[PDB]
């Protein structure tokens, strides 16, 4: 996250912190997600298409610095990787960038809701925000684009959502961008999400209910303007989500 603010996981309890495990033992952080029931955590199948092997996948619940045991979280291994079967990427566009993966613990066991793990509502069928709602975003990666290191504390930033028709003009994504994907930007361009945010949320607050609107997907740079952050539009995939769970 480019800008934005330092934050710690009781302030966004829904969010799983990915990480993949080398041969040899090292292990390195890999993208976020959301739980959206105890058993399914969702993210992005370009995190993971490249190295599709379930067993290769560590996920935590309740976790606020990338190198510390925070107190009450939980580690999990992947029960069942599922990626998207019509996923694809061109030069700046991802397809159909949604994953589920189905989590359990070493005892067999799904996630326990407690004060700093919690589940995110999904969306409604065509009812998601109108363009210039605030909605936030959180994840471990890059405050700067030439950083190489990712921060070791959570960080967070808010955002505001942006039309089909804007986001098709020229200067901003013409064509590539589609009526499957969502885009949102500070009007600024000075906060953003950045590589290594790649599948964590973007939840909107929407007729009182915090909703999982977005998932991370791609974008031209970080913060670069007139290039939004875009992600995939969480309610048309509301079939495919209730069919693989
Ligand atoms: N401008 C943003 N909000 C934004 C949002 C998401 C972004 C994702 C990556 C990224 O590195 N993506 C990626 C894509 C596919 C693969 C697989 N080869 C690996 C990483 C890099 C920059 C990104 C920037």
């Amino acid at each position: 996250i480019i800008g934005g603010e330092f934050t710690t996981i009781e302030n966004q309890p829904w969010f799983a912190a990915i990480y993949r495990r080398h041969r040899g033992g090292s292990v390195t952080y890999v993208c976020g997600g959301s739980l959206m029931s105890p058993c399914w955590v969702i993210s992005a199948t370009h995190c993971f298409i490249d190295y599709p092997k379930k067993e290769d996948y560590i996920v935590y619940l309740g976790r606020s610095r990338l190198n510390s045991n925070t107190q009450g979280e939980m580690k999990f291994e992947v029960e069942n990787l599922i990626l998207h079967k019509d996923y694809s990427a061109d030069t700046l566009a991802h397809h159909n960038d949604i994953a589920l993966l189905k989590i359990r613990s070493k005892e067999g066991r799904c996630a326990q809701p407690s004060r700093t793990i919690q589940t995110i509502c999904l969306p409604s069928m065509y009812n998601d925000p109108q363009f210039g709602t605030s909605c936030e975003i959180t994840g471990f990666g890059k405050e700067q684009s030439t950083d190489y290191l990712y921060p070791e504390q959570l960080k967070m930033t808010v955002v505001k959502l942006i039309s089909h028709r804007e986001c098709q003009q020229p200067h901003y994504y013409g064509s590539e961008v589609t009526t499957k994907m969502l885009c949102a930007a500070d009007p600024q361009w000075k906060t953003d999400s950045c590589q290594g945010d790649s599948g964590g949320p973007l939840v909107c607050s929407l007729q009182g209910r915090m909703t999982l609107t977005g998932i991370v997907s791609w974008g031209r740079g970080c913060a670069l303007k007139d290039k939004p952050g875009v992600y995939t539009r969480v309610s048309h995939f509301l079939p495919w989500i209730r069919s693989h769970t």
